[PDB]
């Protein structure tokens, strides 16, 4: 199940980094 929870938290990871990059990046 490696690649399983990998890609899963892989795109979701991008989700969190995109959120913070939106607030923090917007005013960074």
């Amino acid at each position: 199940d490696a690649e399983f929870r990998h890609d899963s938290g892989y795109e979701v990871h991008h989700q969190k980094l995109v959120f913070f990059a939106e607030d923090v990046g917007s005013n960074k």
